[PDB]
């Protein structure tokens, strides 16, 4: 079966940390499932919502040889996939996007098209309560929380020079199950630092953070 081989591929790519190949293999499985006539409409909604959520919660494109080449080949990509393009390919594919739960579309709008650090918590607040009722949701909690805080941090890198950790972390503390403690928030920030999305200065005795250039 080509289905099981793709299924297996989505698992592999999920544990590898190559999320773009994960949602890609998902799409390759979905086309198959759509050809198939054992189609329940609910599997469609679950799979489509799963796929789209995978794309939303995908890490922002680091700009980096390429060791994904045989995987690109295996999956019939001809170039390195892009987060923005994956999301776009899903949005413009009505076979998928017509089955996507509207909570994920609301979510997409909030973090991709109308992001504001000064409004995110209030907007995400009850939405995440709804999303926490979804069965496809829990396993993307970690990468989704990671991408929004990343959004929060670069937006912060441009708003602040020197700011208290209290105001910074309170600002980066997302609602509902995307909540992280202060030490995790400081680590997530140090992570964004080493990925060169940000240049900082951290555990100053003054309990402050200093965003650089």
């Amino acid at each position: 079966t080509l289905a099981n081989y793709y299924e297996n591929l989505v698992k592999v790519f999920f544990v590898s940390g190559d999320p773009l190949l994960h949602t890609t293999a998902w799409k390759k499985f979905y086309k198959l499932y759509s050809t198939n006539p054992r189609a329940t409409e609910e599997e469609f909604k679950t799979y489509s919502s799963t796929i789209f959520l995978s794309a939303i919660s995908t890490q922002l494109d680091e700009i980096p040889y390429d060791p994904h080449l045989r995987m690109y080949r295996l999956l019939n990509l001809d170039a390195k996939p892009t987060r923005k393009e994956m999301l776009q390919s899903i949005i413009e594919d009505e076979s998928i996007y017509g089955k996507v739960d509207e909570e994920l579309k609301e979510l997409y709008d909030i973090i991709e098209v109308n992001f504001d650090v000064d409004t995110v918590k209030q907007q995400l607040e009850n939405l995440l309560v709804k999303l926490s009722s979804k069965t496809y949701f829990s396993q993307y909690i970690a990468p989704l929380r990671d991408v929004i805080m990343r959004r929060v941090f670069v937006a912060a890198s441009q708003k602040f020079t020197t700011v208290s950790q209290s105001e910074l972390y309170k600002l980066a503390t997302l609602p509902a199950p995307l909540d992280l403690s202060a030490w995790d928030i400081e680590k997530s920030l140090l992570q964004a630092a080493v990925e060169d999305y940000v240049s900082i200065t951290i555990d100053h005795e003054s309990a402050k953070v200093t965003f650089a250039k």
